[PDB]
Order: C-alpha cells, then structure tokens, then sequence
C-alpha cells in the first residue's frame, strides 16, 4: 500500500473521450478530485503539458500496460497506486459509451472511484460507497463515510 508523499498532487487530461463535450470532461474530472480534497490535505493543479502526477487518458483494448481493455462493459476504467511513472496514473476504457446524467456510464461517478485508487485506496465492502469494486450509480456522487474514513487514515 502506497501513499504519496507531497500533498500538492499534478494531473492532467491526455485526450478527450468524444462522447461528451470537452467541457464536460474537465468539469467531470475537476469535481472528482474535489470530493477527495475537500476531505483531505491534499491539492490538486490540472496542468496542459508535460507529465503531471496523475495521467488521466481514454484508451481502448490494448494500450501498452499490462491491463488491456474489453470492449463495451466489463472493466470501465482502471487506476495505478500512488507513485512514479505510471502510478497514479487513471484509463478510461473509450469502449465505453460516457455520460454526464445517470444513464451508463457517468464519467464524474467512475473517475471519483478510479482516483481513489490513484491516492492509495482498495476498493470497499460498504454497498453505498464510491470505493465498491462494482460501479454503482442514481445521478448523484457523494463521498460516504467508509470513503471519508480511508482517505482520512491515509492523509489525515
Ligand atoms: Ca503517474
Ligand atoms: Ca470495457
Ligand atoms: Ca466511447
Ligand atoms: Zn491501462
Ligand atoms: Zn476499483
């Protein structure tokens, strides 16, 4: 289980899924980091160039990690643990048709649990929080307690 050890944390958004509008995209990710820092010490500063802590990018099938992707469903995204190079870094499966409402898949409700991965969670048994390892979703995204209690005893 790994942390990182600087709370002022870089990321930024490689490519842009075309499902949605790129406004959309960055406010989708921007409010999912908010949920963790708003919790937590940490900050985070969207950057355009260069590498940041947290690679955020839409990929499909086989993308030169060792999870390739699987076509609509299945696996959605997946996120490395805290650290250097790809650690941290998050990949939306572009097989994936992404949503701003509640229809499947809402990018904001995926990319606040992939990020949880990026800042050192496991995944939760509580059915209600963003950590389940199954996407779960209604329109709204919220922390809940078992969220708010593992970013906690992580970064106090
Ligand atoms: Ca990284
Ligand atoms: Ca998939
Ligand atoms: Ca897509
Ligand atoms: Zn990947
Ligand atoms: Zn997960």
């Amino acid at each position: 289980n790994p942390r990182w050890e600087q709370t002022h944390l870089t990321y930024r958004i490689e490519n842009y899924t075309p499902d949605l509008p790129r406004a959309d995209v960055d406010h989708a990710i921007e409010k999912a980091f908010q949920l963790w820092s708003n919790v937590t010490p940490l900050t985070f500063t969207k950057v355009s160039e260069g590498q940041a802590d947290i690679m955020i990018s839409f990929v499909r099938g086989d993308h030169r990690d060792n999870s390739p992707f699987d076509g609509p469903g299945g696996n959605l995204a997946h996120a490395f643990q805290p650290g250097p190079g790809i650690g941290g870094d998050a990949h939306f499966d572009e097989d994936e048709r992404w949503t701003n409402n509640f229809r499947e898949y809402n990018l904001h409700r995926v990319a606040a649990h992939e990020l949880g991965h990026s800042l050192g969670l496991s995944h939760s048994t509580d059915i209600g929080a963003l950590m389940y390892p199954s996407y779960t979703f209604s329109g709204d995204v919220q922390l809940a307690q078992d969220d708010i209690d593992g970013i906690q005893a992580i970064y106090g």
